């Protein structure tokens, strides 16, 4: 389940960030406008990128906090506050949240593996309603 | 405390990995005896091996569920019992980890940061008695 998802994801948390990340970034490239410096590059360049995999890996260290944090899917108040009062997600609507994780729910569904998919469906939803109520246009 | 310790180690995890495990090995350096393809290599030429910060983030992955799931920093016995039935752990005695967690504890009290570092230590005496437990010489 969820839970155990989140579990998963940390015990190899440096490929599932960069893949998912990827997944996101591949599917969505207008996306790359937040993130100008990864234009150009393929996912082999991304992923020997020390800024590439600093970023990627504090990301999914949050959200696999804030997941960790949730109850039923649904996060924390603070957390969506800190997430919209980040200074470097000062230009993000929700939409852009959305992408991610319809992103990530793809790509559990094909992976190989047991993801609960539906769960993190409904902890993307969510997590953007959690960011609306914070102030995130 | 320690649960926040957990959350601030566990946001930057590969980087509080790396320095740990290196402030492990150097202050112990016959443990090296156990990593050998970590030998005759200085600190920075160890953080540019892609293995040595998957061996340290997935070894504090581990040891930050172990530690999150503890009570009280009591960890429970089946956590211990995993670390002591991992091939990778045959022929291990508790001196090992206990060796780990001073190594550990040392790290927070030097740092500038407000590590609950009676925690840690309690939380490694703990293990180490569980492991004890568990089936460890
Ligand atoms: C959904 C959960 C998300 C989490 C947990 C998260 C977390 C983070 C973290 C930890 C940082 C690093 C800040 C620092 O260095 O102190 C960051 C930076 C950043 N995030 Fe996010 N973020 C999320 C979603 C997004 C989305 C959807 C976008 C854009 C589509 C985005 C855009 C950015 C940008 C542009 C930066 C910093 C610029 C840079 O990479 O140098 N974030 N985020
Ligand atoms: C709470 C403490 C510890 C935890 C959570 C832990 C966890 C782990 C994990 C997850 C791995 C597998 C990493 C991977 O799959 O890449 C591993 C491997 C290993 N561990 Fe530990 N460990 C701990 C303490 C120790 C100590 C104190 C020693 C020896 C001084 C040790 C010796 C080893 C060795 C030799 C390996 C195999 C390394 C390799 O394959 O290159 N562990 N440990």
């Amino acid at each position: 389940g969820f839970k155990q998802d989140i579990a998963t994801i940390r015990g190899d948390l440096r490929t599932y960030a960069q893949d998912i990340f990827l997944a996101f970034l591949n599917k969505y490239p207008d996306e790359k406008r937040n993130f100008k410096n990864y234009v150009g590059k393929s996912d082999q360049e991304l992923k020997s990128m020390a800024k590439f995999g600093d970023h990627t890996e504090k990301v999914f260290n949050l959200m696999m906090e804030v997941a960790d944090r949730a109850t039923d899917c649904v996060p924390l108040a603070s957390d969506a506050s800190t997430l919209v009062q980040m200074k470097q997600h000062s230009g993000l609507t929700t939409g852009n949240f959305e992408k991610l994780f319809v992103a990530l729910v793809e790509y559990m569904r094909a992976s190989g593996q047991s993801f609960d998919s539906q769960s993190w469906d409904r902890f993307g939803k969510n997590l953007v309603s959690a960011l609306s109520s914070a102030g995130m246009k």
